[PDB]
């Protein structure tokens, strides 16, 4: 049908038909009278995972022929999404199936559809992942991602009453026809135990084993035939386990409890031992397995670190640090220095936010019990680490309080980001501003002992989820004037700056957008009976629910609008469909009271009959990477509203820029990059800086100041006060009104006035099409810079030391 | 190489050996450099499944279009063993797939111990319902097996400084290729809540729900392309369970532990609640699945007994009859008379034992809390019942205390065998002595109310997995004689009489016992290091540990064979090898210390110079299907020695005489039959009748006597409670000397002057290998009865009311 999307050759096609029904009778177990539409599904996805195997094989047999350095990136949440289409991407077969499952008559994206998303992450941090797996395979990278097979993802999310509730992602339910399990590499995790003391050395005594066991994933490059894995632990106990008879057996629950379930906390640290254990088992099966296939090769552990690198997706696997010492020193026999100088080399760290709240902090009595020879690694870690401060920094006795990896108090605690920096030979922030931050601020003691360390690399976003699988209308006109070369080198949308005054592109452009609200608008009326107006605005907020973030801002933007429709019904104004989803941590209450907010706006909004369809608010239940995909290339406006200085760096941001959205902003995380990129005059930048903030904060914040001076917002929160958003239960929002009057930490009155008046400049641009898609042009031709490739390929150069390649493997 | 294991033509090997590396590629993702030998059992595995695919749908569709009547075989054991061979042989693919392989440079019998059991029971009950659903589907009856899928089945038993240590059997730890998940098929089972009686009738709400997820493992007929099916049900938790969130999901454990681990108890009861919750699991769900079947067929509840027969294996599955009640009366809205006429007429009941402490007899308080609707239903069963005793038999209050299902008492019991012969149309024991115990003393009240109930069905076993796969050899020599025909039709072994005289069939016969006797010595060198003279009289007794069996009987000749060699080291004595195997359950005491006894007396006698080779005792460790096959093609003496009355059949009696073992044992269970078959003077046949036990029951049984009056009975205590077999702890067997001359319940020293001088006679007979042959070819040859198929065809005919067909589907 498309271009884009590859050939759909008669030889191709035949083959492709065989195949599927070869699966449907052979695998499936099943006959075409009896199937269903996920029967169907299935026999596609094995049949299109049969194109997989053949590269993935050849794949890790040029590895082990070749024996490039490694890269290994570990992470607790990897947030894969759907992978049938990806994968048909990836391997140009997407028209070639399209065609072959038409004349089966059947329809393709109708059995997409029924593909469950693998959950594995929260949010930002953990789509970072999946955007770099894809990268670094795309890029001829030998790149494994180590991580917990979860089985159970993050929650469904449901809304009733308006109300969160939370259920079970049973994702593996139906079968996961992506994966290998591989129980022939299953590898040992000791946990409790004790330190005992030998004339040769320490050892590690009395533990309890757990077993972890690896699954498999194929990660496929664009189009060089590159297959390269995801490796994922499942917990297991030993068939000793417990061994009156029948508990013991039922009891082996405990040790398998491990990898059950993703902790559903963004930004927000919870001490839980349960989480703690999680942590532990990635790292030490992971080493282990690295170790092994290191010397597999082709006893020298200086070259360790020219043959491996390992990334620190955050602090949540930053035991890697300690256990690699362990493994050196306690069973490979190095002396501690040499141990040191490997692990530094070897080790990098990746940091995603600067709020104290996220930061990890485990305490001490937890380490002691549970992992008592990494307490006693920390602890020496410390003490040499601290010397050198004392060395370099003579006398200053409050510089060594504030730098070691021990925090002293009520409770003693070890601070991870400390470790991480003190092991790594290079740390990085996400973002420019982040970066600098970072070295100004939390991390400033740190940078002065060893500047060379610090360093910065802006987030970016796989152009092939979120262009060419998500929006292929828009890929389609991209390739029709410059080809489809920009596809795996991002920076070539510059070319089209030469068709910000071409008519016919220009008319395009707008067309795609209007297809694409058209189909989100049918998906919605479809799957939950909710109607929208097409020719509206459609702005849209979408992010995990945390008060930094500012959905409440939003808020208060459109209860403004409706308070000005109400006071003058017969004025003219842009309709707008507002759009508001994203799920909330089931145990931040705060956040769950924003979420009963937004839908009791439109409870209110959406059934005013003198409102009619000049203004919807509506909320986005199940916010998650497949909706992503749906609502994203239908969006007309982006909200990146958090306070100056909290947002890291946002990749939600780059995906709405890339698919001709709008952006209204703070100047905060990569918006200040994007806006450098696309020029300030092509985005809607208002509201405090990061140093308008410091001054507020010192001469300290005062909510009561601007509900006395803004009558518009007074009348707001007299709204939510006395129960006009809840007339039932009238004081349902005094949480709300408190925490906006009294302890706001996030300023929200503050950026208000601002806010509306850029909106206002958003509503009068929309009023002129053509001037509206000229600037959308001018921000998807400089959105390049955004390309998860251009994030890997400095990473691979300025920390991994190895260079990436375009160049296709023989298929 | 074999004639009676097929052909291997040109074009079925080049098939085969395509097919196996298309999996070991596209299945297991390996390439030959890296594949092991289990890849390689999996790859040969999943070729073998393909060729069951196709039948196995057609099958289905046949019985879907043909519309016949069902048998339901519901059972909470099914003691499968191995699949790979037996679907080899029922498929006529063995010599192809050896000839593919070969030429693979693979050897397929060492594929073949790769594969886990199936050790989904505890021995004779299991494994009776895994030779019936053979039988069924050689037999053309569309049947259908409904069980539990254990995570765990019995446990692996190892042997520890002499004692029994049990291990968890994860035998899905890498997968089971035979097995399809049906999640589609998925349905609700209640539990707990409470009675709501409305003007329309009994409401059970408030309920909590497991569900119950399918798996379907396909059953092949021997060479007649039917492929029925084994459906086992896993429990599964619904998404929304206990929907703080951490933990709400960690507890999904609870549920969906009724499907982790068989109880693994042999003849005897334990009143646990997770035991009655999966009783009622496999009850609910299969119920639920026999009723949406019959509906779409192709409202009239009056045929129901027509398409529908339900067996129940003993009375685990009891709640059948109340389940079908609750059904029709509280769902369906039947009145209660006529929902009992269809209920009594759909369901069957077969009893394994006599032993009292066997018998379910499930605890009220239990019933109320857990199956409140159900205990209703009971109590209403009952009391119709009762009106109907005291209608016939007026005035009699004792039979009515006796007849009563529910039990009077400290704590008042539900009695499930009298639930089972009140809600059954047919009741029948499993040999000729056991069925007429049963008339006779333990259902006498129930026998006298209603004759025509009570039937005879006669144990067997496959000739399939008992001869053709474990002993190839005798198949082969059989077959060269009299063709292939008596595979299916094992009556045709009695032609075999004519041969009794045939020097070279003698030769033949012995020959092979002589080649099984090599290959068992050499694997026990091979897998456990243990030398044995295979030029010894193998003397085996292989079940389950309980006192009722006497094992001690056997250790009791044992000792008194090593004792008369120490007394006359230099005369002539057969030389034996004594295996004896079995495991015991993890509670059952004395059991253990048996086991315990039995190595303890190999340890003296194994290792004493002045014995040599004369005699050898071992314990054969982790007797299990897979290990059957291989030791009773190998024996040469089956002991038999249950005191009379106590086995209700043997299956394992039957084994041993299809391989050419001779037998020695009492007069009991199916042992009467087998002699009565191949005639008295071909047996070993001694001891006590049930008539003697109960004479010596009357005057009181008095251990001592026997003690004084036996020098060389008194010889063996006086070596035991002194400490000869256990020098470093004297009294470690106190509690067996005890049990034996003041509390044994099965009169082991009654029968042990009998038991000593017919093993002389035993003895005698093997001095003369000859003659020991034409006794072994009289047993073979009239082997016959003992055929599964021919237990199959009388339940078919007696009792189902359906008729068996030997017809091949179209291939
Ligand atoms: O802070 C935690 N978890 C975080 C932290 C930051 N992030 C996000 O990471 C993205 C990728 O760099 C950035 O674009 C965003 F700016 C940042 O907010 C995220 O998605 N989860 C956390 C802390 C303790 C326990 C669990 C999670
Ligand atoms: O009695 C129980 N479980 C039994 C009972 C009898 N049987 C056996 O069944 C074989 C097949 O008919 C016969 O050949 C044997 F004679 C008989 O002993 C057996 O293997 N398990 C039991 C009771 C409560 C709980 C669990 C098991």
């Amino acid at each position: 049908q498309i271009s884009v999307r590859g050939l759909a050759g008669v030889e191709n096609v035949t083959e492709l038909k065989k195949n599927f029904n070869r699966h449907l009778h052979f695998t499936l177990v099943k006959d075409r009278n009896v199937a269903t539409p996920r029967d169907y599904y299935f026999a596609l996805a094995h049949t299109v995972r049969d194109h997989l195997v053949g590269r993935w094989i050849r794949t890790q047999q040029h590895y082990y022929e070749k024996d490039p350095k490694r890269i290994y990136y570990l992470s607790l949440e990897f947030y894969m999404g759907r992978t049938l289409q990806n994968t048909m991407v990836n391997l140009a077969l997407e028209n070639a199936c399209d065609e072959a499952t038409y004349q089966l008559g059947l329809d393709m994206e109708e059995l997409e559809e029924i593909e469950e998303d693998a959950g594995l992450g929260n949010g930002g941090l953990g789509r970072l992942a999946a955007c770099f797996l894809d990268s670094m395979a795309t890029l001829g990278l030998a790149a494994y991602g180590y991580g917990i097979r979860y089985e159970f993802g993050i929650f469904n999310q449901k809304i009733c009453g308006g109300w969160q509730m939370e259920e079970a992602d049973d994702w593996l339910r139906y079968g996961n026809p992506w994966e290998k399990a591989r129980p022939e590499f299953t590898l040992p995790v000791h946990f409790y135990g004790r330190v005992e003391h030998t004339s040769q050395g320490a050892k590690w005594v009395d533990t309890q084993v757990v077993l972890a066991m690896p699954y498999d994933t194929p990660v496929p490059g664009y189009r060089n035939n590159v297959v390269n894995t995801m490796r994922l632990w499942s917990a297991k106990a030993p068939n000793d386990f417990n061994l009156g008879y029948i508990q013991a057996v039922l009891d082996r629950n405990l040790a398998e409890n491990i990898s059950r379930v993703l902790y559903p906390n963004d930004n927000f640290f919870e001490g839980k031992e349960l989480r703690l254990k999680q942590e532990y088992f990635v790292v030490a099966a992971t080493l282990q397995d690295i170790i092994r296939r290191f010397k597999s090769s082709k006893t020298n552990f200086d070259a360790f670190p020219d043959k491996v690198a390992i990334q620190l997706n955050d602090t949540h696997p930053s035991l890697a640090i300690p256990e690699l010492m362990r493994v050196l020193v306690d069973l490979e026999r190095l002396d501690w220095d040499k141990a040191w100088e490997v692990t530094v080399k070897t080790c990098a760290y990746t940091n995603h936010t600067v709020l104290p709240e996220a930061l990890e902090r485990w305490p001490v009595h937890l380490l002691e019990t549970l992992l008592p020879r990494h307490l006693q690694i920390i602890y020496e870690i410390n003490q040499r680490f601290l010397n050198r401060v004392a060395a370099a920094f003579p006398g200053d006795v409050d510089r060594l309080r504030r730098m070691s990896l021990v925090e002293e108090g009520a409770v003693k605690r070890i601070n991870m980001a400390h470790l991480c920096i003190a092991g790594s030979h290079a740390v990085n922030g996400v973002a420019r501003i982040h970066s600098e931050i970072l070295k100004k601020t939390i991390f400033k003691d740190f940078y002065e002992l060893e500047p060379h360390k610090f360093q910065n690399k802006t987030n970016g976003i796989t152009p092939r989820r979120w262009l060419v699988l998500c929006n292929p209308g828009l890929a389609e006109i991209i390739a029709e004037r410059i080809g489809e070369e920009y596809i795996s080198d991002l920076d070539q949308l510059r070319k089209l700056l030469s068709y910000v005054d071409d008519e016919a592109f220009i008319r395009d452009v707008a067309k795609v957008k209007q297809e694409n609200k058209l189909k989100f608008a049918a998906y919605l009326e479809r799957e939950y009976k909710v109607h929208i107006n097409p020719n509206s605005l459609f702005d849209v907020q979408v992010k995990r629910i945390h008060e930094y973030k500012r959905q409440l801002l939003n808020c208060l933007h459109v209860i403004t609008l409706y308070n000005r429709i109400k006071k003058e019904p017969n004025k003219f104004v842009v309709p707008r469909t507002v759009m508001i989803g994203g799920k909330a941590a089931p145990g931040y209450h705060m956040a769950k009271m924003i979420i009963k907010l937004i839908t009791a706006i439109g409870d209110v909004v959406n059934h005013d009959p003198v409102v009619g369809d000049r203004l919807r608010v509506i909320f986005l239940e199940n916010y998650r990477v497949s909706l992503a995909e749906k609502v994203i290339p239908a969006a007309d406006l982006s909200e990146q509203i958090s306070t100056a200085g909290t947002e890291a760096s946002g990749t939600g941001n780059m995906k709405f820029m890339l698919n001709g959205a709008l952006t209204i902003g703070t100047m905060d995380g990569a918006n200040v990059e994007m806006a450098e990129e696309a020029g300030e005059e092509n985005f809607f930048i208002f509201g405090m800086r990061v140093e308008d903030v410091d001054r507020l904060d010192q001469r300290g914040y005062n909510a009561q100041e601007y509900y006395d001076r803004i009558p518009e917002l007074r009348q707001i929160i007299e709204q939510l006060s006395s129960g006009f958003f809840s007339p039932k239960q009238p004081d349902l929002f005094k949480d709300i009104v408190n925490m906006l009057m009294h302890h706001d930490r996030f300023k929200v009155f503050a950026d208000y006035e601002e806010y509306v008046k850029c909106q206002e400049r958003v509503s009068a641009l929309y009023k002129n099409p053509r001037e509206w898609t000229r600037m959308v042009i001018r921000n998807i031709a400089t959105s390049g810079k955004f390309s998860s490739d251009r994030t890997i390929a400095q990473y691979a150069r300025e920390i991994w030391g190895v260079e990436p390649s375009r160049q296709r493997l023989p298929a």
